[PDB]
C-alpha cells in the first residue's frame, strides 16, 4: 500500500519523496545553494511541500470537520502532531539554522490548519505571534480556488501575495514581523501555520 | 534625606528627577520626538539613566562584592533592586517598546543584571542569541576614560557598536535576528546593566 501522511517516520524514504517539495529535498544537506527568496528584511519564501501533501491535508481536515479569532483545527486533533514535530526538527530546524545564525529550535507551541472562506474572514487585526518564529504554508491554489488574499507586513510596509502551493513563509513571531492576512474575494483558503519556539 | 536608588516608588517623583536622563523622561508621554537613534537594523541607542544613577549602581555592586567566579556579574536581586527594576521595566522602557515595536507588550523579565568587565577575564565571549524576547544593555562607565576597546558586534548586521556613552541603553530582539558577541577591553573595567525581557 503507497504512504500517508500518518506514515513518519515509519516510512521515511518514501513519505520525504511523495510528501517534501524536491528541490527543498536536494538541498537538506547544503541549504547555501537553494533556491529560497528574501521577500523582506528576515523575510523568506521558499518550496517546502509538494501538491499531494497539501491536498491530502485538506482532505484529512474537510472530512474531520472539526473546525472551531479564526476557523482552524490543530494538527493533534486530527492524529497529525507527532507527524510534524517530526518534520519541524529533522527537515525544517536545520534550515532555521542556517537562515537566522544557527538558532536552535526548542519547542512547538501550535500547528493548524486555517480555512478562510467568505462567511469566515477573520478580523483580520495586526498581531505579533506567540513563537519565536513562525512558518506559513499555503495549502491551495490562487485564482483556481480563491481570490485577493495574501499577507501583510506591517513593519516592512510590504505585502505579500498569490503565494504557491506548497511554499511556506518564514517570519519572527514577536517584536520584528508585526503581520496580518488580507480578506479574499471569493472562494476559499488554506494555510498550515505553525508557532514555533 | 536625599533619595536613593530603592526609593522606587515610593519617591517617585525624587528618583526620576535624580535617576531617569531628562530627555527621556521628558518624552515618557509621546516619543515621537524623542532622540533616539537606529544603530543598526531593528537596533536602537538612546539615553535612559542620568550620571547619578550608573555611579551609585556600580557604588553598591563593587561594595557587595558578590561577583561571580573568575564572565563576572551580579545579580540586581542579590543587591535588592529588582523591584525597582520591575517598576523600571514595565512604566519607563514598556511604553518606549510599544512605540518602537509595533505595540509589542512587555510580559516578564527573565534576568536583570550588572557585567563587570575586566582584565582578569581569562576565555572568550562567544556569540549567542539571548534568552529573551529584548534585551536592553545599558552602559554605567566611560569609554576612554575608564576603559579601551570592549562594545558589541552585531554578527547578522555586520555592525561593530563601541563607545557607547553613561547612561544610553542599547535595545535588540533577543532570539532569531540579533546574533551578537560582547568584544573584550584592552585595559581598565566596563560595567554594563543588561536585563532579558520576554
Amino acid at each position: 500500500t503507497e504512504v500517508t501522511l500518518y506514515d513518519l517516520p515509519t516510512r521515511k524514504e518514501e513519505w520525504e519523496k511523495k510528501y517534501l517539495h524536491p528541490e527543498f529535498l536536494s538541498h537538506l544537506q547544503n541549504f547555501k545553494d537553494f533556491d529560497y527568496t528574501e521577500i523582506c528584511n528576515d523575510v523568506y519564501s521558499f518550496p517546502l511541500f509538494t501538491p499531494a501533501f497539501c491536498k491530502e491535508v485538506i482532505e484529512v481536515m474537510d472530512k474531520a470537520n472539526l473546525w472551531s479569532p479564526t476557523q482552524d483545527t490543530q494538527l493533534y486533533e486530527v492524529g497529525l502532531d507527532k507527524q510534524w514535530h517530526y518534520v519541524v526538527f529533522n527537515y525544517v530546524a536545520p534550515f532555521v539554522r542556517h537562515l537566522y545564525n544557527n538558532y536552535k529550535t526548542k519547542d512547538i507551541n501550535l500547528a493548524f490548519v486555517v480555512k478562510y472562506d467568505m462567511e469566515r474572514q477573520s478580523e483580520l487585526a495586526p498581531a505579533h505571534d506567540s513563537s519565536t518564529y513562525t512558518l506559513n504554508i499555503a495549502l491551495n491554489e490562487y485564482g483556481k480556488e480563491y481570490t485577493a488574499g495574501g499577507c501583510e507586513f506591517i513593519r516592512h510596509k510590504f505585502i505579500w501575495q498569490g503565494q504557491k502551493v506548497g511554499y511556506a513563509t518564514i517570519h519572527a513571531g514577536k517584536l520584528l514581523a508585526y503581520h496580518r492576512a488580507l480578506p479574499i474575494t471569493s472562494g476559499k483558503r488554506y494555510i498550515l501555520v505553525s508557532f514555533v519556539n
